[PDB]
């Protein structure tokens, strides 16, 4: 598409109409579901906010931090490294939840969850140099 905003110019668009309007509009991209992580800044201390996909289960949320397969992570990796309490909004709804990345069984599960959200995720494992990081969120 040549008429459209970088995905970063994007990004910033969709989490600033998501949290104006209270998570009454610009929650879905494609078609499919999106969140809101608030995480800390691990250097700064503010709380940043980032829109990714809605990958659900019984209260539990995941997040994968994959820019498209690339091996560079996003800044908010980083965050939520440093401090696993995090927030997530899902429209309307928001609540505290403790991050952890996972491993194992567990990461695969969430894993497929993930892939039928967003199969683009499958394709983003060809493209990978390093291990593709997935968190998941349990609230508290
Ligand atoms: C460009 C950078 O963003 P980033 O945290 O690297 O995240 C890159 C992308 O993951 C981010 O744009 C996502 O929202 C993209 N994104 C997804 N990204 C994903 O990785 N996974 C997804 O499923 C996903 C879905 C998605 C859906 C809609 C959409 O609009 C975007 C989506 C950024 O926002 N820069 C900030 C960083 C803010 C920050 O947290 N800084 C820390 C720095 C800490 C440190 O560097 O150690 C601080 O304040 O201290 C800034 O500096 O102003």
């Amino acid at each position: 598409g040549e008429y459209e905003p970088s995905p970063s110019d994007w990004a910033r668009k969709q989490v600033e109409t998501y949290e104006n309007s209270g998570g009454t509009e610009g929650t879905t991209l494609q078609g499919k579901p999106v969140v809101v992580l608030t995480t800390k800044g691990a250097k700064t201390g503010k709380l940043r906010k980032t829109p990714l996909m809605r990958v659900e289960h019984n209260g539990e949320y995941a997040v994968v931090a994959s820019l498209g397969g690339a091996p560079k992570h996003p800044v908010w990796y980083h965050n939520i490294k440093a401090e696993p309490h995090v927030e997530l909004r899902d429209g309307t709804e928001v609540g505290d939840y403790t991050a952890r990345e996972v491993t194992g069984e567990e990461k695969r599960v969430w894993w497929e969850r993930a892939v039928e959200v967003w199969p683009d995720y499958a394709e983003y494992q060809t493209k990978t140099t390093r291990e593709i990081p997935v968190f998941v969120l349990t609230p508290r």
